[PDB]
């Protein structure tokens, strides 16, 4: 059961989104930590939503889509579809950032961090999440500390 629309989800559907992919990852060797990092990645985002696209503006694949604002869109969306995946769907989101691990895309080391290090990570939400907005998300505005509030949030919130 998760949420996957194109509108901003509360903090009760945000948590049932969030548990989700805490034990999706879980089960592919990410630690608690690392995805709670990433998890305060993607309240900002997205509100943690796979349905959610930039400015709510649906159809616009040169801005961002889901869980993490993957942009251009279609840098997403183009894997999705031609990986035979529903580009609008939670595990084809989840599959997309294994993929990013397992073939060393998406994320620039700027912080002496790998992103297979970081998966494996036992520092603090906070410090994760700091990382992963650095060599990760990378948005236009680098300073979003609430990212590292809402990675502790979830650390202590979810199970
Ligand atoms: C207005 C705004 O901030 N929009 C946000 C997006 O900027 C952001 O997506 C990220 O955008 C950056 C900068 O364009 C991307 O980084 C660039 O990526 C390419 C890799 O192909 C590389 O050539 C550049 O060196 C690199 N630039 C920098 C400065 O790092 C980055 O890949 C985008 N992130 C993702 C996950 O797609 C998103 C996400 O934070 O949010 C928009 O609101």
């Amino acid at each position: 059961m998760v949420y996957v629309s194109n509108k901003y989800l509360t903090m009760s559907e945000m948590k049932v989104n969030a548990q989700y992919i805490l034990n999706y990852l879980s089960s592919n060797g990410w630690t608690k930590q690392a995805i709670c990092g990433m998890l305060g990645n993607m309240q900002s985002e997205s509100t943690i939503n796979p349905g959610l696209w930039q400015n709510l503006d649906e159809g616009n694949t040169s801005l961002g889509f889901g869980l993490v604002q993957w942009t251009p869109a279609s840098n997403y969306i183009n894997w999705a579809n031609s990986q035979g995946l529903p580009y609008k769907n939670m595990d084809s989101e989840l599959k997309r950032i294994i993929w990013e691990v397992n073939n060393n895309a998406q994320w620039i080391n700027l912080r002496d961090m790998t992103f297979k290090e970081y998966i494996k990570s036992t520092k603090t939400p906070r410090e994760l999440a700091m990382i992963f907005l650095a060599s990760y998300e990378r948005p236009a505005n680098p300073n979003q500390p609430e990212r590292g509030d809402q990675a502790e949030y979830w650390y202590k919130n979810l199970s």
